[PDB]
């Protein structure tokens, strides 16, 4: 499957793509404002994610640090990033269907649109100003708006027992971005697309 990752933000981001135990394609790249990066994701990839990282410094070896979404200090991510990270999530070719969603379960850093470029399903977006409106206790100093599980590490926020409900914090994300997951047991906002669809992830869509 082809993903085109587009940075419409006014600032540089460092895109990342991983399935948690390996890079997808090159795993990461710098995207200046307006740049597009096209990756190939193997059919049948389960549990892939794409995100943006902000305020990164990397050396010639591709080693460094980012203020949001750092993936163990590497330009080319093999593992998932440190919250807060708005996530584009996908599982491809699962019994004939692709499944896509946006998630705020690991917080929010950059607004995102995640849309197919082929026919047969709708996209999803979270483009509200979550950082500007972020509750004081969830604001991340490096930028972004953390989820409550990351900040407080309770069973209720992290849904550790597999029973949890919505919270004051999850409802904040849900109010601003209804089409994104706000907590682990949120009513799913997953979209089902035809198997082998292609997609575009746009940072700062509006």
């Amino acid at each position: 499957a082809t993903f085109e990752i587009v940075n419409r933000c006014s600032y540089t981001v460092w895109a990342a793509a991983s399935k948690g135990d390996a890079a997808l394609d090159a795993g990461g790249r710098q995207l200046n404002s307006g740049e597009s990066w096209t990756i190939n994701v193997e059919p049948g990839t389960n549990g892939g994610k794409i995100w943006a990282r902000t305020d990164c410094y990397f050396d010639d070896s591709g080693s460094g640090i980012c203020k949001t979404g750092d993936c163990g200090g590497l330009l080319r991510c093999k593992r998932f990033g440190r919250p807060p990270t708005t996530l584009a999530e996908f599982s491809l070719n699962q019994y004939g269907k692709d499944y896509i969603d946006i998630s705020n379960i690991k917080g929010f850093n950059v607004p995102m649109d995640f849309s197919p470029t082929t026919r047969g399903c709708r996209g999803v977006r979270c483009a509200a100003d979550i950082v500007g409106q972020c509750p004081a206790k969830l604001k991340a100093p490096g930028g972004g708006c953390n989820d409550a599980c990351t900040v407080f590490q309770t069973s209720e926020y992290c849904c550790t027992t597999g029973k949890c409900g919505p919270t004051e914090y999850s409802r904040f994300f849900k109010r601003l971005c209804p089409d994104a997951f706000s907590y682990v047991l949120d009513k799913p906002t997953t979209v089902t697309c035809p198997g082998s669809s292609n997609y575009r992830v746009t940072f700062c869509p509006t």
